[PDB]
């Protein structure tokens, strides 16, 4: 009876990971722990293949649609999410819950200075000087079909001078410290508002929706019929302005993920 809970390599992962294993057993017997450190949505889809964890805390539609189901970049918010959603459940049987609330999208991000001095305001703005820039971009971006590196340049038709691929979390540093010129952030981080950067408009909507959701077999669901009603509590409720706060108690604040999962379900009273 120990409900595992995936989180991948994201502090916003980590947060919501200790938020839904504390919500189990506030409302519930059940016990939970947590799998940390899942590198990609290939990784925690592979592990709940193999029952090495039965929730995965967040993913991410516009990811595993392009990916796991292999489909086109489908760039309507309620499109691709009916998509993922039907896919999961006639392929796998696992329920692809409604979102938080907030999309977590790729966006490509720059420092007010930048901007001005290179008069940009949307991405392809880039092109007339990109051979001239440094790109700080995520270790999974440039390898990725469909919504990667590949799919941007013959959408956007230009290459960057030249890429850096590094951990997610240190692209914010590196942005406002001047080593990029740009980088590719993640929209929900809370240090992009805590920095004052700018993000780019994607003019052309290369990048599809990423709105985010839990998924859970629903073998486990019919197992412990008392856990849909948890997760339940948890959809609808985080809005992305509210993901950028609780993202930056842990980057900024350098707070537990535990200590913001409990300080949250706190001030909303659990949900009931």
């Amino acid at each position: 009876d120990t409900i595992k809970i995936g989180a991948q390599s994201m502090t916003e992962s980590e947060i919501v990971a200790n938020m839904i294993a504390q919500l189990i057993e506030h409302d519930t017997d059940l016990n939970t722990a947590l799998v940390k450190n899942l590198g990609s949505n290939y990784v925690q889809h592979q592990a709940m293949l193999g029952g090495d964890i039965d929730i995965s805390a967040t993913r991410y539609s516009g990811t595993d649609l392009t990916s796991t189901l292999g489909k086109e970049a489908e760039k309507d918010p309620k499109k691709a999410l009916n998509i993922v959603q039907n896919e999961f459940q006639k392929r796998f049987s696992y329920k692809w819950f409604d979102s938080y609330g907030f999309d977590n999208t790729y966006a490509f991000t720059v420092t007010k200075k930048f901007a001005e001095k290179e008069h940009i305001n949307t991405v392809s703005d880039l092109k007339k000087n990109a051979s001239q820039y440094k790109l700080g971009v995520d270790n999974a971006w440039l390898k990725r079909k469909g919504d990667g590196y590949k799919g941007f340049v013959s959408t956007y038709g230009f290459e960057f001078g030249t890429t850096y691929p590094m951990q997610i979390g240190l692209v914010y540093d590196a942005v406002k410290n001047g080593k990029m010129d740009a980088v590719l952030a993640y929209s929900t981080d809370g240090r992009i508002k805590a920095y004052d950067l700018k993000i780019l408009k994607d003019d052309k909507r290369f990048f599809p929706p990423y709105d985010c959701s839990p998924v859970i077999p629903e073998k486990v669901l019919k197992e412990h019929p008392e856990l849909e009603g948890v997760i339940n509590k948890l959809i609808g409720q985080i809005d992305t302005e509210t993901m950028q706060e609780l993202n930056y108690e842990v980057d900024g604040k350098l707070k537990e993920p535990s200590v913001v999962a409990k300080e949250f379900l706190e001030k909303h009273h659990y949900f009931d």
